[PDB]
């Protein structure tokens, strides 16, 4: 039979995860939707037909979803994670994973605890354009790596965070580094390897929200590489660069576009058939940018079909949550923060 | 008359110094050169026909140029910037102006007291490209500056540091920073405002030299704007780039190529005449690639002539040399060190 | 200018326990250096000296210098004085053997070093164990790329110093005068660290007085990293019992090993890379000869000295090869003193 998908959060990211499912609706079904807003849940039972539910618990004690997908404000993902671990199903939890360390830790024991699996989306890794770069990694084609940087340049005006009361927050949201650039922060570990230790400076520059909307964080990753991450919400007049840049021993590449979209630079000590495929894995990630998510739950529903491991799990979304918080030690504390956290 | 200078150190960059004091041939000469190797000031005297010295204190014991320059290792030049001081002459100091924070001190309250003046040479603020950025800024068409980015992404092979024992020393020298990128760790001063404090990790990564070939600084401007410069010698297989991007309210700014010579992104929120100069100054800055010192000694002339005052003058010099006094020491402490130094 | 014409004029500054090797290494060159003069504060052991060498008495540096020819000055005093000693020598225009440690104080021994520069004269640092032939076998090895990435360096001085040592002279043990068991025994082995490993970044220390009545420390041991990567230790204490027992180097490299113990780095013992090197059968014959000379090292260094002042070379270890370690030693210092990593270079 089909995985009985559930949604909690039916905001502006749940049209996505409707969609990726849908798209795969013949190995799978969206069952139940759940929303505090009656609008918002009103909405999207019109647009689906699931049973909808006004809070989690009701949902979970009623509702009989494999899975719930979390798409409601991220510092509800690690407490909404372990209720429905509790209640023995699977977790498909959004991005960020938590807003806070400990939260993000307990999110994953609960889950081991319950024998549960705990996906995070993280859809950006499967950018054509990424997958070259993480194969040329893999293979040995850099050889040493010595410098990556990685500017996130975009905009968010003030009307975004008053859109609603959650955006900005400590406790709801972070700031332009744990919301928008985490996906961003997430390629560090992911696509480089271990980092060592960041420092880090942030403020808010301009905008009226708790968290920052600017900073810098200097990295040292483990095999000794070096780098920074620059991260703007305030660019003038929108998105401007959403960008990875990595230079080794024998291998130079960039990733431009406005969103990790567009190889810029591609050089190799050595051929491998990569160099071929460039200009149309542009293709690719750019005609899929903004729409990841299909390609993220093939992964999840071949996971629960037994046959796969998941691509993100828990413990993969906290490598990216460890980096965010050293990120923000830093920033608060104004001293050097080594990973891995305690 | 014509202003008569006397060139120290006929070595690699001495050709540059020759070739464009030949070119303001009518309002001055090359009348005494020196190197300490007796072949290379040979050379240097076949190609001029200027009079040669052997040492410094004989130069100036005998010969009469008005100014000195120093083309020698990094590490010298405060100690024969007092020396041609006491002798009551104006000093022209390659860059950097001294490898320690305290030699530079000592050098710029000699020329000070001793009356003579002293200039440092950062030819590229002379870069068409950058007067404009420079210009922009000062009309304050950014509105507050929020993020600052600076890549120095170069080659240095091995055989390069080969060449002459005083490279990639601590004493003579310093590494990626306090040589090569010291023109670019010269402009977040210069362009961007006073900075309030720096983080920097460095590292040698790949070559046999004692200073760092790799690094990245994280930087907070007095203003509250944001950064990082990140450099390398180490890129595959040849220069990338050499690159400042600026991001405040209502701008935002690139200037790209291998050496800030070609204007990539420039937007503003109100029009200026400026806008239209910008194929022009990407061309003339693109075209004087690798010979900028012509246009630097335009100024230190008119200046001696009792016209200008000087473009880049002792103080102004101890700007990038105290930020780069706070990399070397954060990167070699792990600490965040603010500014101004003691 | 070199020395071409005649031979080398020495003179040596402290007659007390080392001057005999000096004495007699000079002596080994008869044909290209002789011995003229000697200066010591102690009438005693001035007229033992004199009469044992007939060189020209002087009993203090200023007299000797006033009135003495010699084109360099051996300093074979108590360690805290090389740098003054250098200081004057240099200002009266000649050249200065110094021997370890070049001083106690870091900022000593940078004024040493600036004064030999400005007045154009050499100032050599005697370290006489690298020109040990097992240690230039490992130094061959590691220039050549043999251990490919150095991984892990460890480096025991286990020496045994009694109480009567240091109470033979008033000087011995002092934090001015000698500092403790790094600074004056295990010199020649934290020199090792950076002439043979490269580089160090930085360093962290533990230092005590364990039993010795004295200032310095007697026993420690520093935590090192390499900018290049590697990591190890520096173990140290002059309370073996009940002799001497170890003076060994030990490097692991992706693609060698060695290992140089003995007393003091005389006897290779593990020596196992890659790929094979002719030097691979040098080493029977490169112990043997370390050992042969174990306790009389200086006059191969004087070979080197000799050479340089008659214009054939560079020194092995001029004033900077020698604030080098002078470096690793103040770091050792201070981490012990403070309890905190201090990293290179000082300012
Ligand atoms: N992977 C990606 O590309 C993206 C991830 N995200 C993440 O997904 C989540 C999406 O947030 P948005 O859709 O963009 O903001 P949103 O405000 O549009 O989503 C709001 C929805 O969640 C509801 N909600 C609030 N409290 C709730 C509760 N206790 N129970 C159930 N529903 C509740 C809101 O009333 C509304 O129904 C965030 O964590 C955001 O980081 C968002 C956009 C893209
Ligand atoms: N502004 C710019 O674009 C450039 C600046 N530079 C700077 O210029 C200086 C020269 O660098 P280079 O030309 O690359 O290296 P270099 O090694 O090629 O030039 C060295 C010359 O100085 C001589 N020398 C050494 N000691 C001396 C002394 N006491 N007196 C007189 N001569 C002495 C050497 O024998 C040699 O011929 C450095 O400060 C370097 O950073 C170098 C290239 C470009
Ligand atoms: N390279 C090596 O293997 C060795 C190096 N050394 C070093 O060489 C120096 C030798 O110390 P030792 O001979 O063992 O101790 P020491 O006490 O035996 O010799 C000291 C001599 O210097 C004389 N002296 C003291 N003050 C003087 C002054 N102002 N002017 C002239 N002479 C003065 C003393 O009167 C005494 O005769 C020390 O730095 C020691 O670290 C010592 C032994 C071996
Ligand atoms: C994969 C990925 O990058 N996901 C992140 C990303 O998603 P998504 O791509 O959907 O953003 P979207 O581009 O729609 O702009 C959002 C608003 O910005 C405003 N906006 C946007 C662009 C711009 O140029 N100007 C502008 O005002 C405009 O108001 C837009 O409505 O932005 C999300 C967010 O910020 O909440 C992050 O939560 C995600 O993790
Ligand atoms: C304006 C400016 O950037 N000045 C700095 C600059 O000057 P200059 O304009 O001469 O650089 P130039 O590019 O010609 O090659 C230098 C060597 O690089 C090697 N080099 C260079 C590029 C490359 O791709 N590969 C390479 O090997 C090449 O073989 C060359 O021999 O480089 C100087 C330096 O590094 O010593 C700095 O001191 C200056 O501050
Ligand atoms: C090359 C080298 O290691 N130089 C260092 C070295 O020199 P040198 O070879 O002369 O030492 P020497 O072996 O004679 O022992 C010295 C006394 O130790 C006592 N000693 C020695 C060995 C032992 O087992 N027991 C013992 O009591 C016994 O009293 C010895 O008389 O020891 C010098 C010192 O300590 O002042 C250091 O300054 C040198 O830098």
């Amino acid at each position: 039979r089909k995985i009985r998908f559930g949604l909690v959060g039916c905001g502006r990211i749940s049209k996505n995860h409707i969609g990726a499912i849908a798209q795969h609706g013949d190995r799978a079904e969206l069952v139940e939707i759940c929303d505090t807003n009656p609008e918002a849940l009103q909405a999207a039972e019109a647009a689906t037909g699931a049973r909808p539910f006004s809070s989690l618990s009701d949902m979970l004690a009623q509702g009989n979803a494999d899975a719930l997908v979390l798409a409601t404000p991220s510092g509800l993902h690690p407490w909404q994670a372990i209720e429905v671990a509790q209640a023995g199903r699977h977790v498909v939890s959004e991005k960020p994973m938590a807003t806070r360390w400990e939260d993000g830790k307990r999110m994953v024991k609960a889950c081991d605890e319950a024998g549960v699996r705990l996906f995070v989306v993280k859809q950006n890794r499967r950018n054509a354009t990424l997958q070259l770069v993480k194969k040329a990694i893999e293979q040995g084609r850099f050889g040493r790596i010595y410098m990556v940087t990685v500017n996130v340049f975009w905009t968010r005006p003030q009307e975004y965070y008053d859109a609603a009361r959650w955006r900005g927050k400590w406790e709801w949201d972070g700031g332009a580094f744990m919301n928008q650039a985490s996906h961003y922060v997430d390629l560090l570990d992911w696509l480089v390897g271990p980092v060592e230790s960041v420092y880090a400076y942030t403020a808010t520059l301009a905008r009226r929200i708790e968290a920052e909307d600017t900073g810098v964080a200097a990295l040292r990753w483990r095999h000794g590489a070096m780098g920074s991450i620059n991260v703007t919400m305030l660019t003038y007049p929108q998105n401007l660069e959403g960008s990875i840049t990595i230079l080794g021993e024998k291998g130079t590449v960039r990733v431009g576009g406005v969103a990790v979209n567009r190889i810029d630079e591609w050089k190799f000590a050595e051929p491998h058939p990569d160099d071929d495929k460039i200009r149309e894995a542009n293709y690719e990630t750019t005609s899929v940018y903004g729409f990841g998510h299909p390609l993220y739950y093939d992964n999840v529903i071949n996971c629960l079909r037994g046959d796969c491991e998941p691509e993100t799990d828990g413990r993969e979304g906290l490598q990216s949550l460890a980096l965010l918080t050293a990120i923000y030690r830093s920033a608060r504390d104004g001293v050097r923060i080594p990973l891995p956290l305690d």
